[PDB]
């Protein structure tokens, strides 16, 4: 568009604290949601993904999404 | 090219009115300070997905994180 904030990114590394907090791999994670391996590691990577794909695995995990994203300095 | 196993929820951006009116900001100002486009926010009046680059230019503005913002409820 034409934002005119632009200085922070995301964050997934809660995700990852939270699988780490209940014994959860991330394999068992992807296969469980159904996530492709191309939008998985754009979660490693803390870039973009779809909504869509943010609450499939809020759903499965019955969290929220502040349990799983942070909006931090870029 | 997205097969998801789970599609029972949706997103909502109702906590971004409470933060506006807790601090009594109308949704006008918030889309001209922010730059959001008028469909793009009118997306926000619906419930509608949006880019995470949109939402963070909103924390960014107000100071706050995505869980101030949004949240996934049942469909």
């Amino acid at each position: 568009e034409n934002l005119y904030f632009q200085g922070m990114r995301v964050s997934y590394n809660k995700l990852w604290k939270l699988l780490i907090d209940r014994d959860m791999k991330k394999g068992e994670l992807r296969e469980a949601v159904g996530v492709s391996k191309s939008t998985f590691a754009k979660l490693g990577k803390n870039e973009n993904v779809s909504l869509t794909v943010l609450l499939a695995i809020c759903e499965y995990l019955n969290c929220d999404f502040g349990d799983i994203i942070e909006a931090l300095p870029e």
